[PDB]
């Protein structure tokens, strides 16, 4: 249940998303193009589901990626900024939601971007503690899927 | 081009733009589905490409949307926040441009929101300068359609 999910982003969660958020959020285009990266070097079973954006190795060189890449990071601060208010959490949850099922991504397939957070958070002195707010927001994305 | 397009945008435009976006930018929720709704209310005929929606009508109550409108606030945010780096707001253009040239949307449909924008702009006093500035920016959407 993407609800009961969303339930679980307490009070201590929530902080630690915005704290982390605050740095990670700051450089979009780098953060968003190392996310995208680093899902393709550790999962690289998944990059033919990216066909679209042509030769992902080519990184920040893609302009195809690095667009696709600056907009993840803006959906990711749509979470953030609806935090407060759970029932627009989960309607802009269950709209991306949407996105990744029309493209067949399913649940297991979802979470493999918490490996890539955990590193890019990792990068920027952001320990297993933030990882694991991070795996939280994700889960409800998750229950949608 | 559309980089033609983009790197037209002057000093004065991109002001005016940031300016009232500081304003209307600050309730996506609110200003998102007013932007919609005002569609919906004087282009009858683009209701249908909405099917996903269900019943638009319900405005606010709606999730579906409510999670569209306030996605789509985030594009805006988008494009605003690259306005002085042409490359990026070109490749994010771009990216949102394949979104609705798969829903068979043309440039001259596209330039329908123009009349919802000066409208939800009125509403906060911005007046045809703004209505200007803005449908500048909606000219370089255009220019990759
Ligand atoms: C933090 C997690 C993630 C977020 C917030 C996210 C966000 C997004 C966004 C905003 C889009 C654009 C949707 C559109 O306009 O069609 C997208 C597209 C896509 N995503 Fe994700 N995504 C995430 C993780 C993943 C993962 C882990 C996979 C695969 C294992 C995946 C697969 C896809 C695919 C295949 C597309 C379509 C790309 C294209 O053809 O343009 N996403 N995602
Ligand atoms: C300020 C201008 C506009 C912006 C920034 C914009 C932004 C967006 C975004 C972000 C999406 C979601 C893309 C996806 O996830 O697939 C979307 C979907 C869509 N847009 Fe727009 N749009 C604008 C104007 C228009 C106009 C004027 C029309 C119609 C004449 C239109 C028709 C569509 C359609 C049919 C969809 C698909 C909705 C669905 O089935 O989920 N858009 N738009």
């Amino acid at each position: 249940s993407v609800y009961d999910a969303a339930a679980q982003l307490t009070a201590d969660v929530k902080k630690d998303l915005r704290d982390s958020w605050k740095v990670i959020g700051s450089d979009k285009k780098g953060n968003g193009v190392a996310l995208m990266t680093t899902l393709f070097a550790d999962n690289q079973e998944t990059i033919g589901y990216f066909k679209r954006l042509g030769d992902v190795s080519q990184g920040m060189a893609n302009d195809k990626l690095r667009g696709h890449s600056i907009t993840l990071m803006y959906a990711l601060q749509n979470f953030i900024d609806q935090l407060d208010n759970p029932d627009d959490l989960v309607c802009v949850v269950e709209k991306f939601a949407v996105n990744h099922i029309t493209k067949k991504i399913s649940a297991a397939e979802f979470g493999k971007i918490n490996g890539p957070i955990k590193k890019v958070l990792a990068s920027k002195n952001f320990g297993d503690k933030y990882a694991n707010a991070w795996a939280k927001l994700v889960a409800v994305v998750q229950a949608a899927l």
